[PDB]
């Protein structure tokens, strides 16, 4: 009933599925990340983010930004899509005649080279949506190995300084090809004589070998090239003479020389090479190689290796031996240990100097997408990994690193907005696009989101995209507060919205308290230093932050993991431990005012308290309101405590009673409302101050069990209950206002419920008359569904999966403005001049070719004008 309620999704957070591939455009300075189900997220400065969903739900293999206005996306079905960063829609879909095994594009060119399984190479005109007549047959079969198996094209790359030359690798031969002269310029075939050790994974060292090629790359100067093979061999060649300069691996050289008495001196089990990147610094004369390794076993066997080659000797005055010396004695080699044992699925360097040199021009950061969906960021060349949420839009923080817990709360905008105004994100990395202003009409309450991570970090921000809320956020790190590096996974979180206080529990059982406030402005700190349970960590506050969530106390009970926590809005914090202990702390102090193991009080077989809540209402029938701490146990028991203002501003704790309320344990949600006004009875400072008035407010407490809800009156026996067909995921009370008369404001208190399978319901209380019944529109993960939070205005924040959350509204009538999108493409940004062959490095030998001339070669003299408005715009 009630035309008042209607289910609608208001917002999405994180990603609807696992990230699988990424790309970056230097010119527009935008980051694109694609998922396993065909969605493409494009990010820019601050919170700029646009999502484009492909018709096909197939996974994305590769993406490239071209001409600064197009995004080329290729899915698993070898279907090529071309997206417009100008109109934010798909411009064309193309099915490729064959299996795509390699490609290459260039930010300044309209052409994409495509290698196929059959070893052929075709060229596609991205700008005019047409295939070129230019096609290459399998050169390996026709010119080098006719009797060999039909080889596919393993890799293709545009010559860094000459758009008219391309580097092509087949399995057993690599070669440079001139599109202008239409002929093979040079070839390179890596052969090992008998007794040559070869790469770490080389087999039958006794015979002659031609180890398959897995990748080919041009040296930034374009005069040398490297070929990497299956045995892990790294071979450097002079691109013009074809002379093989030197063959080596990460640990040795002269691997091409026969050594019948060779013995592998390695205390490190080899890791097969996955991919290689040739980087260069601001000044192209300095370069380095970044190498990734496919794991063996399954334990952190995925580290990155960097070989800094330093200054490249001048080509014209360096002998082959000089060059061999250059490659044999790197300026430096360092291994970058990956924080995780999870396999890397995609590596993307983030260029800082220009879009050239295959997008590796002075990258100060490397983006990594892991098989589990986590996204890592490693500073280059330092190798320092960072999880600073502030570096990218907040929606990406759900991935860096994955959230282990989360919640949402209705917070009063009064002080909330003041805190956000002073917390704008001023140090994000991306610069592209413009965030479209989406001003949200004022409200007394806003929505705060809070996430915990395996990292030990906790992110805090507003779920809205308003002027002040959109780009504001806070991040607190327990690794600092605790001077710890392992065992930091956030287990539970409690956020007191009225006093902006925070309680964080970690996997060890320790709990740290924080509070939004002004800040005070050793390396030996350890919780085990003192014998006290309350450890002062006030001085462990973040250095340069004038204000924010500052730490105060660390709770070191040494009582195991927590079973429940609740930072009240009245200075008290309740903490329960799986082992049975129950603790009550008064922030005024701070001090522990109560601590007993509830197992010695249970009438049932209660092992621990599974839920804690603070209320101010009449206990039983004593005629006045009291401060009551209500606790639900894993066995359906409810324990009620009275918190009484005592002498010297302290408080006494009095156990009122323990009652076995339901066989549907455990109790995981507690709430309350007044019997007459049906307004919230959760404890608040103003309510606490009113105690001196001696008012009496009888109320009803809601006890949420496994699959049943109990309505009870504290201190009384009578009650009611409502059972559900499916287990309950989350419940909560909502307070709504409905106009109807002439300007009459009639409020309504409803309870909203979410079952673990995704079904959502709204009921009026205490009669429990259903007002709405609908299922969430998509599959939801049982694992995270229980983190969901019902909000004060009828909204509900739901965690759908490991990387996704959605905000839903249940109240139909709402002040909704038509959806709007951010701007991605910015006009007038000039794409720099591509590097050219240094007449100073290799004078002559090259054949200058302008893009105009390349366009004629590949497109023909009568190349049509494109049908895209984007073609002319991009000039
Ligand atoms: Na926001
Ligand atoms: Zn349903």
């Amino acid at each position: 009933k009630n035309k008042i309620f209607s289910l609608a999704e208001t917002n999405k957070y994180g990603m609807s599925s696992k990230p699988i591939a990424a790309a970056f455009d230097f010119t527009q300075n935008l980051l694109a990340i694609a998922t396993v189900t065909g969605e493409v997220h494009i990010y820019g400065q601050q919170q700029v983010e646009v999502v484009i969903k492909l018709e096909d739900r197939s996974a994305i293999k590769e993406m490239r930004f071209v001409k600064g206005i197009y995004l080329v996306v290729i899915n698993a079905k070898d279907t090529v899509y071309v997206l417009s960063l100008y109109s934010q829609k798909v411009l064309t879909t193309v099915f490729v005649p064959g299996k795509i095994t390699s490609i290459d594009t260039d930010a300044s060119l309209d052409w994409m080279l495509i290698g196929l399984q059959n070893g052929s190479m075709i060229v596609y005109d991205i700008d005019r949506d047409q295939l070129s007549s230019f096609k290459l047959d399998n050169l390996q079969k026709s010119s080098f190995f006719p009797a060999a198996r039909l080889s596919p094209i393993v890799s293709i790359q545009w010559n860094p300084r000459d758009i008219g030359t391309v580097l092509i690798s087949y399995e057993y031969v690599t070669l440079t090809y001139s599109l202008v002269e239409n002929e093979i310029k040079q070839s390179f075939i890596y052969e090992l004589p008998p007794f040559a050790p070869g790469g770490d994974f080389s087999e039958k060292t006794n015979e002659k070998r031609t180890p398959k090629v897995i990748q080919s790359l041009y040296h930034p100067n374009s005069l040398h090239i490297i070929t990497i093979h299956e045995d892990n061999s790294l071979v450097f060649w002079d691109a013009n003479s074809g002379h093989m300069i030197m063959a080596r691996t990460v640990f040795e050289t002269e691997i091409n020389v026969p050594q019948p008495d060779y013995i592998r001196d390695s205390s490190t089990n080899a890791a097969k090479i996955s991919k290689v990147y040739w980087m260069c610094e601001n000044n192209p004369e300095y370069t380095s190689l970044l190498i990734s390794h496919k794991s063996i076993s399954r334990g952190d066997n995925q580290s990155l290796t960097m070989i800094d080659l330093g200054y490249t000797p001048r080509y014209s005055i360096t002998s082959y031996e000089g060059m061999k010396n250059y490659y044999a004695n790197p300026k430096q080699m360092k291994i970058f240990p990956l924080p995780t044992n999870v396999p890397i699925v995609n590596i993307l360097p983030i260029p800082r100097q220009s879009p050239y040199f295959a997008g590796c021009h002075n990258p100060g950061l490397i983006l990594l997408i892991l098989g589990n969906g986590e996204i890592e960021t490693m500073l280059y060349p330092s190798g320092i990994f960072t999880d600073k949420a502030s570096l990218f839009p907040q929606n990406l923080s759900w991935l860096r690193p994955l959230a282990t817990t989360s919640m949402a709360a209705s917070v009063p905008n009064k002080l909330w907005l003041g805190a956000l105004s002073a917390a704008q994100n001023k140090d994000y990395l991306l610069k592209g696009g413009v965030r479209t202003k989406r001003q949200k009409l004022p409200a007394e309450y806003g929505t705060a989101f809070i996430t915990g991570h395996s990292n030990g970090s906790v992110r805090i921000y507003d779920a809205s995209h308003g002027d002040i809320q959109d780009n504001a956020s806070f991040e607190v790190n327990l690794s600092r507060t605790l001077n710890k590096a392992k065992e930091l996974a956030v287990d539970k979180i409690s956020f007191a919205a009225e006093t902006l206080e925070l309680a964080v529990s970690i996997e060890t059982g320790d709990v740290v308290l924080f509070k939004y406030e002004v800040n005070q402005f050793f390396r030996r700190f350890s919780l085990n230093n003192t014998n006290g349970v309350l450890v002062d960590v006030r001085d462990r506050a973040p250095t340069g932050v004038r204000q924010g969530f500052m730490p105060s106390t660390a709770v070191h009970a040494n009582k195991g993991k927590t079973s429940a926590i609740n930072n009240s809005n009245i200075g008290f914090v309740g903490i329960a431990y799986a082992a049975g202990s129950l603790m009550l702390i008064d922030r005024r102090g701070p001090a522990i005012i109560y601590m007993e193991n509830i197992r010695e009080i249970s009438g049932a077989q209660s092992a621990c308290v599974t839920c804690i809540e603070f209320v101010i209402m009449e206990y039983g029938d004593d005629g006045y309101s009291s401060i009551l701490m209500v606790c639900g146990t894993d066995m359906g028991e409810v324990i009620t405590y009275k918190i009484l203002p005592a002498s010297g501003g302290k408080f006494d704790v009095q156990l009122m009673d323990i009652t076995n309320v339901t066989s549907k344990g455990p109790i995981h949600k507690i709430d309350a409302f007044s019997k007459e006004t049906k307004s919230s009875c959760l404890a608040t400072i103003p309510k606490m101050q009113n105690l001196s008035k001696g008012l009496c407010i009888p109320g009803i407490v809601l006890i949420t069990g496994f699959d049943d809800i109990r309505l009870i009156t504290l201190g009384k026996s009578k009650s009611t209950h409502k059972g559900f067909k499916y287990p309950l995921a989350a419940t909560g009370l909502s307070y709504i206002s409905t106009v109807e008369k002439n300007n009459d404001r009639k409020n309504l208190t409803v309870i909203i419920t979410l079952e673990i399978n995704g079904h959502l319901r709204v009921f009026t209380i205490p009669d429990f008359k259903e007002q709405m019944s609908e299922h969430i529109p998509f599959p939801i993960a049982a694992k995270y569904i229980t983190e969901s939070s019902v909000l004060r205005n009828g909204d509900i924040a739901i965690r759908v999966s490991e990387f996704q959350a959605s905000l839903f509204s249940t109240v139909k009538e709402q002040d909704t403005l038509a959806p709007v999108s951010d701007t991605l493409y910015i006009n007038g940004i000039r794409i720099p001049y591509r590097p050219q062959v240094n007449s100073l490095q290799w004078a002559r030998g090259t054949v200058y070719c302008t893009p105009a001339q390349l366009n004629e070669l590949l497109g023909g003299v009568n190349r049509p004008a494109s049908k895209y408005k984007e073609s002319i715009i991009a000039e």
